[PDB]
């Protein structure tokens, strides 16, 4: 129809309120999520007021074409959500309680600085436009704003879900808006990452390691580019789910520095087997008898120093 | 139009039921599946009541906008069900009896502590909200819930559909609500996987084994790291259908036991080269005709561990 | 508007009669498959006869919204059909003409017992359901009932296409249904596994086979091995297509098979290099020259023993 | 409304013509492509003539619901089109203009026997269908058939883009169609082939021929078997993308001559090192110093023949 | 309704303007991205003048389907846009003002000449069909053209957001079009390219290289052939990424010279053993000296080359 006049001059207040059904589909490279939930609104209009002895009701039930209802939208959504009408009642006093569930999915930012071992924060953005008769704003209802038992998301632990108080209030196209902030804070399961990733890893770096202990030349060889081979097939593996990031993370500064030692360790080899043939055979036990402790010790600190640089 | 009233205070009972007809689309992964079934619904409503005689039937047909409807909901499901009404019939005592045929997508989760071997329970939930004048409950009929016999899932054994019969009810956003819990048991079928993965994996094993039988050193490294990587490739294969979880499998453990039993055999080749050379021909001997028969048997000992803790 | 009343108790009859225009997308792993067809329907209804001197004319063209319409549906579909109506025209004396172009994904089961080599049957199931004051059952119109000259599936060959005449009559939700049985017939193409799969395979095998005319250890280890990560990737490639079935199938036990004979060319290997350490060369001799015969020979028996078991 | 009379008895004529705006989305294992178009309708309706001095204009807009307009479908398309209206516009004499704007999915199939180096023609089937009072027949506009210079198909070159003029009548259904064929002419762009595929092939294939010019048995059976399992992956890489055919190709048939190829390598290597360790070393010589000229021969040999027979 | 007529002649003119809101799924292969963005439009309309006096009130809001509102489209687009109207208001002297939300997928050719380091243009095209009553032409509107803070693009960075005021007149399908061109500059971020691909690469190449300091047939054989299986893998993983183009890249053009080098190395090292078994040993020192120094000096001259080729 029209919204409502007011009495002078005041803003319209409308009362918002999201409670959590469901939650699912965190998609890492597309930085998208799916929800489904309740949305509540809840305003004055002084022209539905009626008196309860006349009618001989308390609540009186409408319909959404027959009364009006402000337009609330998401700004970081695909498309549109899909909404459907759940209830609408109307108070004595003229205070209308609207009820619907919807479905939408939404795009927000992931950072991956310390990807196996990260926290997140999701945001909901909730706007509203002023009509050129009312100025609208936005605010929270606390006892509406929650989530379901049973809200699960795969690979992901749920700690909380809040809303900022306080709007956002600003000018947009030659009219005032207002935007509200809804959070929801989770944390990685990084359980299976370590008996599936971490250890074998070390595993095969061990394995290759083996060729300080030994003269033949044709074995190290074997040895040290093999468990390269399967090294690159384990990064590959790995790779296929991290997305690319303008800034360096954990997984690939670990990475990086295998190849490094895998790099070293050849130059290592090489130098025993040209020292070897040349009839110089100290050098070489003592250069090899050198990087059996020397190894180990560099990668123990680097380990440590990039560990730090990272969570420290 | 609006909800039959009471004649004191009682509430209104809808009777419910499902019978199946598709069931597809099972993915570990995302844990969902899609179904293709009936609901029935019936309830009792005095406003419609007719006289046989004078009205010459007994039976009268409606259409959906001409009566009032409850409005039942699934809880868990990704958006609003696809459905189409197919009959509406009266009773000449009030009694209403719907039909209709609809379509949804399930999230449920799942439980992988036994994967190869697991058994799941898939939910369905019903629900209805109270209206502001009447209580509403739902209630099981139990002569309308079943399943199609051309009812297949690929790769699952389907065991039953049954309903508790018991709905529990609670107050969300101020009203009243009833859930009604719709049970299928399945079973997965585990044949294609012991000729598949399980036996060429042993026959890898033991093939790598084999350099406890040899004295060449570049011979037995080549066979270990060459299994080696054939056992990377297939846990590759393996790991690419499993999804994370925040515990501990038995596909796994496994596994992660297969890496050790890699990894401590490099060690005992490369202890007996050193000892070889180091002109100790008796010790690395004894060591090889030890692990001989050690290897085995603690695998052995180990599988039968590892099958009582998961399975016992 | 309400169906047509009978003289005293006969059933209504509805003809049918499917057109094919496209079939694609058949999908193995899913067991689905698209089509794209003509549904024609014929009764009898005795209220729309008209006169054609006084009218002046010989057929009259109605409205889906102007006259009674059967329901039908099928019943192994994921969602309702997109249906749109092409003509509807009534005879001199009731008989009404129905026709519409729709398009369905169906489920159907497969058996790939036979898989390169196999031969599917696809089923189409209409059903229509009697109202509360007419019982209808389905027929077959024979010179419906066909395919266009250029429907192609994509890697099979097209037989036939018919339809099982008598319906099948039972009870279900407390009301009487009728169901026809529309079969499609069809056969893989397996010209392409031969040269892509099937001959690259048997030369690898060829290859590792070589190692019979050798005396060297270490070449003979580098040839099985390797060879035996060549079949590891092939079987990979391979079983990227095939789903998972409760049974045994022909490629599954060949690449069984074959698994077994590398694992024992593997321990012929070991045990000749034994005997020849063990200043017993003539042993190894007569072994060695046994298996250049041994294997190609048992080899040929098995393949045509399991040829004889799966298609015998 | 009703289709227009004819005076005695002639048919009604339907001008036709497509404009083509977007190409995109060439599916070679599903053979399908999506397009946006222009479709434009010209047909005579005297019943719609009105006087110009009189009115005072020139050209009558009407609406879509408001006059009778021919339903036009096309054949291979897996849905029916998503279609708007842009203009409809009638002349005083009665000629009526019709124009809108559609997208939709189409079904051709492709012909794969020189993949590298073929050229495709893409089909567009349009049908109408006659009325039991009026026969409908569909004509070529030429002055309306064309392309934009913006259309650009990802991997493909645009060539032509004409109708047949000479339509197709035929019965079906116990009624008359017509059918009208529009075809596109494309070639694909073949330069990256060559640096990707073709040459990294040829020298991995000239380093596998360095062992005739070799003594060493371990050495010969590692190049030899190791450039095999980089041939097994490239293969692999290649076959990706090319769908499974029931004839023979050319990349089909140089990876089989390829493999064949590999194969009589290995048993030269394998003669050479028997004919040696037996003590006859000129005729391991002879037989080398032959294979390190007759394999690029016949190598060479064998590809021209078969460009001639696959492109002659 | 029906547009609005002009005094004597003057053409129609539309002020648009586009605010971009998200900016998401950049595919390159599909040379595709999704928009969300608001659509402003204003227009002049004498029949919808007020006096502000009179009525009361300074600005009369409509409805889209009370007032007449030009049909306004996207060029460059796989389906019509989802729009909804947001509001309609109407100035006292006949100023329409008109805005909109939508969504929509554009496509747009992209360069990949510098894949690695390149920047794109994006595209978006406006156009309107003119009515055979009135011309009407578009313009831009400079202070309603521009993007959100928060516009993010996953592996982008975002420029600027221009529109080229100049329009594009044309005749198509005899009558008058007007264009738009919105441009879009972005740029890659190419951080993650180094350490990920860049110096893994060349850590693999110079292991390879080590193979000139060394007089083992054998283990330089296996050096070069396993360090030419990596590079394989890694190429096939880089190329996964990049599409099909018909000219040459930077990416495509450094792996070529890579598999030459290879291909060079594994000649040098059969040279090397051809001269040693030869009884030569001068000159194979001589060469394998002489290449040592070579092969990193024409690499990195190589390099510099290609690189002022293709940025220079
Ligand atoms: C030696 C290898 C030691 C591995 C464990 C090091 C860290 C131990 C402490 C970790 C800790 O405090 O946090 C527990 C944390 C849980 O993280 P979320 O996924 O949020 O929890 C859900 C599941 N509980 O991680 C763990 O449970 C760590 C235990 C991993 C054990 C798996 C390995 C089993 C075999 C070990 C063999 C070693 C040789
Ligand atoms: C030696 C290897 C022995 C393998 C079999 C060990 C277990 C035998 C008992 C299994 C049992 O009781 O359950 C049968 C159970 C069926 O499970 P579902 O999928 O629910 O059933 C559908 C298909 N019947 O599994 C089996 O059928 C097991 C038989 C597998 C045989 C496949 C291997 C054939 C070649 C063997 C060569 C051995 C060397
Ligand atoms: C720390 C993390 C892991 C570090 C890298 C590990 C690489 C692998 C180590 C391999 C050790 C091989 C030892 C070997 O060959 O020596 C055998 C050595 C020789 O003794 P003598 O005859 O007195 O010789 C000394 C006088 N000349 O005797 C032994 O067998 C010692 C015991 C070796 C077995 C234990 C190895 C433990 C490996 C580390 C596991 C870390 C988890
Ligand atoms: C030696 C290898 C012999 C391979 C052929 C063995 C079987 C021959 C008889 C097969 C038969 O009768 O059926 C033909 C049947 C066709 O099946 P569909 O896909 O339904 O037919 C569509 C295409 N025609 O298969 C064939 O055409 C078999 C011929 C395959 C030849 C491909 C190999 C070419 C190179 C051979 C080199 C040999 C060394
Ligand atoms: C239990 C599960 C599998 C366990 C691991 C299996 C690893 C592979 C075993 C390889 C056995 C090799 C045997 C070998 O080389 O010895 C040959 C040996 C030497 O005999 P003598 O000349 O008298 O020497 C003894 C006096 N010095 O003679 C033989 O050929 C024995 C028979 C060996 C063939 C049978 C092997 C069976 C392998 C196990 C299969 C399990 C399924
Ligand atoms: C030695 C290797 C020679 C390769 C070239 C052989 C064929 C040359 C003639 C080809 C011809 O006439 O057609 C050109 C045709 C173009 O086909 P379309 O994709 O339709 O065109 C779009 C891009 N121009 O192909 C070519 O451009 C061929 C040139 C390929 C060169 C790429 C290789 C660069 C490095 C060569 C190093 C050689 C060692
Ligand atoms: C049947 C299907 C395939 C079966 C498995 C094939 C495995 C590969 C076979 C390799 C054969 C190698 C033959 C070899 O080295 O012997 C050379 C042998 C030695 O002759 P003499 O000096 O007189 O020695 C005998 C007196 N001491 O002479 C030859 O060159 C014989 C000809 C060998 C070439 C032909 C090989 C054919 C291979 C089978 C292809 C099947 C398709
Ligand atoms: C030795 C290897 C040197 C690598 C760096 C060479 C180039 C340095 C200068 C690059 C430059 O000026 O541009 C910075 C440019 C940023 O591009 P965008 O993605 O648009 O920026 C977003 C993130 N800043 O690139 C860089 O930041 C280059 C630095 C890469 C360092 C990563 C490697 C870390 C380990 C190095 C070990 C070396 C051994
Ligand atoms: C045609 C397409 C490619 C064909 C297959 C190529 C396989 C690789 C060829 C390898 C050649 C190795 C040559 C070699 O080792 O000989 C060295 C030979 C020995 O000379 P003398 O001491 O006089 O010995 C002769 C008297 N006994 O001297 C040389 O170095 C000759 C030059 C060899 C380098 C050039 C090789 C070119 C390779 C072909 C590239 C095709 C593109
Ligand atoms: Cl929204
Ligand atoms: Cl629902
Ligand atoms: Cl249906
Ligand atoms: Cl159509
Ligand atoms: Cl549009």
């Amino acid at each position: 129809v029209s919204p409502p006049p007011p009495i002078a001059d005041e803003p319209l207040t409308v009362n918002t309120g999201i409670y959590l059904i469901e939650c699912y589909s965190l998609d890492d490279k597309a930085e998208t999520f799916k929800v489904n939930a309740f949305l509540s609104l809840s305003w004055k209009d002084r022209r539905l007021a009626f008196d309860p002895v006349r009618s001989g009701v308390r609540v009186k039930t409408y319909e959404p074409e027959a009364i009006w209802i402000p337009e609330i939208r998401f700004v970081n959504v695909e498309n549109a959500r899909d909404a459907d009408v759940v209830d609408i009642s109307v108070s004595p006093d003229g205070t209308v309680q609207y009820l619907e569930r919807f479905s939408a999915r939404v795009l927000s930012p992931l950072d991956f600085r310390r990807y196996p071992f990260d926290s997140q924060t999701l945001h909901i953005y909730l706007i509203v436009r002023s009509v050129d008769t009312r100025n609208i704003v936005l605010a929270v209802d606390l006892e509406k704003v929650g989530k379901n038992d049973d809200v699960f998301l795969t690979g992901w632990d749920i700690e909380s879900f809040t809303a900022v108080v306080k709007p956002a209030n600003f000018a947009l196209e030659d009219r005032l808006e207002s935007k509200l902030d809804y959070q929801l804070r989770i944390s990685r399961q990084y359980f299976s990452y370590i008996p599936n990733i971490i250890l074998p890893m070390l595993f095969i770096l061990f394995i290759s390691w083996t060729a300080f202990w030994s003269t033949s030349y044709e074995a190290n060889v074997t040895l040290v580019v093999s468990t390269l081979i399967a090294h690159i097939a384990f990064n590959i593996l790995v790779e296929t789910n991290l997305p690319k990031t303008p800034y360096m993370t954990y997984t690939g500064a670990i990475i990086f520095m295998i190849y490094l030692f895998y790099f070293v360790a050849v130059i290592e080899v090489t130098v025993q087997h040209y020292l070897k043939v040349e009839s110089q055979p100290a050098r070489a036990a003592s250069i090899t008898r050198a990087s059996r402790i020397a190894f180990p010790v560099v990668f123990l600190l680097a380990n440590i120093i990039l560990a730090f640089l990272f969570f420290g």
